């Protein structure tokens, strides 16, 4: 059987908020069997415990915004994928302020935190949400859904409107593994045009990003002196983004997911969208690691 899986040491890592631009110290622990995701806000008193899930999710304000009641803990999409990708089940996320840190703008530096301190099987069966039918939602000229397939795909198409695209839309389709998240998704850092990026700053917005955690586009070219991590980089991001919101539906999924020019709002709509179609999924766990369609790397 696959058992579900947790830290098996202490990670700490201190950066700023890409938006916040406030320092925040970030503390992984093991948690465990059945517990999922929890932020805490461990600057508070008494301590305030936003647990990862979808019902959670109040702002989608360009991050993912975990809301119990006045307090909000920002920007937590990368690491749920880190978290998703390496397939951790169970962990303690501990921050001194409300928005966790940007890092390098990728999951990259949360999957070298985790692979070093390793992962622990635990006597439990990791439970999956299969998808029965198809399930769907629409916001004007943005689109997302979920499909049947054998194991995790997540597939994405976006139409940029910049000059840098060459007037052409960005296509990826990838098949989950922990080698096909590490080497082809896990880099791909976050993306800022000058156009938006100009607003936010003057009022105190996004003070956080620069050349050293973000992408920095000018209508002439990428302005960071050595351009794109991959070649495909913008859209696998996106893909590293949605695969961070569907994982705040608290367990892994056995189904193919297709993205168009869709965002957190949408991620987060699909999720609640889903649980209350209950004869589109069920749970699945499995016997034997070849039964099961997904391979996580070994502990
Ligand atoms: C935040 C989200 O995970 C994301 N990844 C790539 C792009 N995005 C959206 C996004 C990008 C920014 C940003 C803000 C200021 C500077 C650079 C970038 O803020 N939200
Ligand atoms: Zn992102």
């Amino acid at each position: 059987m696959i058992k579900q899986r947790t830290l098996k040491n202490i990670i700490r890592a201190t950066g700023v908020g890409l938006h916040s631009g406030e320092k925040v110290y970030l503390t992984l622990k093991p948690a465990p069997v059945d517990t999922g995701i929890v932020f805490s806000r461990t600057d508070l008193d008494p301590v305030v415990e936003i647990p990862a899930r979808a019902e959670n999710v109040g702002e989608t304000t360009m991050s993912t915004t975990l809301v119990k009641g006045d307090v909000k803990v920002d920007t937590v999409e990368h690491l749920l994928s880190a978290m998703a990708g390496l397939g951790i089940d169970n962990a303690y996320v501990e921050l001194s302020a409300s928005e966790v840190p940007i890092m390098d703008g990728s999951a990259g530096p949360f999957v070298f935190l985790i692979q070093s301190a390793g992962l622990q099987e635990q006597e439990a069966a990791k439970k999956f949400i299969r998808i029965k039918r198809e399930v769907s939602v629409e916001e004007g000229d943005k689109r997302a859904v979920f499909v049947p397939f054998d194991g995790f795909k997540v597939s994405f198409e976006i139409d940029f409107d910049h000059p840098v695209f060459r007037g052409r839309t960005q296509q990826a389709s990838v098949d989950f593994s922990s080698t096909s998240f590490v080497k082809e998704v896990s880099r791909a850092r976050t993306f800022g045009f000058m156009r938006d990026i100009e607003y936010l700053r003057s009022q105190n917005l996004a003070l956080g990003g620069s050349v050293e955690n973000a992408i920095v586009v000018d209508e002439n070219r990428v302005l960071n002196e050595d351009g794109l991590r991959y070649e495909d980089e913008f859209v696998k991001h996106k893909i590293l983004d949605a695969i961070g919101d569907l994982y705040l539906l608290g367990n892994s999924l056995i189904g193919e997911f297709r993205g168009f020019k869709s965002g957190h709002a949408l991620n987060n709509q699909l999720l609640r969208t889903l649980i209350a179609d209950k004869d589109a999924w069920e749970v699945v766990t499995f016997e034997d690691a070849r039964t099961a369609p997904i391979s996580y790397m070994r502990p």
